[PDB]
């Protein structure tokens, strides 16, 4: 399938994110995140991932990234709580968080994925649509030192299976 | 048959709930097409090459609200705006704390618009950067003290933008 027919540059064009891969092989970022290695994906039910996200507070200091038109927006602090009101899922931070709305509903997939860049490893959430579009990601947060909580990564492979 | 300055006038009359994206999908343009049809008092058109100044102008002013919209999801940032140096590609924002951290194209930003449009009933301010294609990349509202009010300063400071922008 895909996974394998291009599994010629991962790692082997090392520094190569799904989204970018996504143009040379012109299929969804979510296509590559199907063809990813096993080792690396954990690809979940898209359906209420508001659990999902519920149980993101718990975890301490992350970093929410969403790009719109290649404008990238990264803000770094703890994922905010929240409720169900008016159809969607929305606020619950209190400072320094995020607000405000989220339509999961439009969320199809979700996949917990785990991708070494430049010499170092990266674990984040990746929330799709049946699109197959990005909507947008969660990567772990990172201490004082440049990288992660080491309690957070465990969470992270615990995940696979499932818990 | 009316002009789309006049359906949209007609629209902010009717329904003034809605938001320039809902209609948008109303009456099928881009969401520029109603910003720029938007009541001439109502919005200053800047072009995008003077985005990165207007951007660097913003520490300064304070608390605001940088809201963007994927997916049917929207997210929104309250704190002050990052200062910003252009690096490589983008122009990169070192954000400090609560303060939102990114890397913005604003070469693919073609304008900048000053939107004095109420929201939800109330007087509200916001930036909106569009692409060539028309869509809204993100907007930058103005912020809001503890007890639900604008700021004096920021609202002082971007009338006075749009006055310029207006020539």
């Amino acid at each position: 399938s895909l996974q394998q027919q291009v599994a010629q540059l991962l790692e082997q064009q090392p520094t190569l994110l799904p989204a970018a891969m996504a143009e040379q092989l012109n299929v969804t970022e979510f296509d590559i995140v199907h063809a990813l290695p096993e080792e690396m994906v954990a690809v979940v039910d898209g359906s209420h991932a508001q659990t999902i996200l519920e149980s993101l507070p718990e975890w301490g200091p992350v970093t929410t990234i969403m790009t719109i038109a290649g404008s990238i927006f990264e803000v770094k602090a703890p994922f905010p709580k929240g409720k169900v009101a008016r159809g969607y899922y929305n606020l619950m931070g209190r400072d320094g968080e995020l607000h405000g709305h989220l339509k999961l509903e439009n969320i199809s997939h979700v996949a917990l994925v785990s991708k070494p860049f430049m010499g170092r490893e990266s674990h984040y959430f990746g929330f799709f649509t049946a699109q197959g579009e990005n909507a947008f990601k969660i990567y772990l947060g990172r201490d004082e030192k440049r990288e992660l909580i080491p309690e957070q990564v465990a969470r992270f492979k615990a995940m696979q299976q499932q818990h």
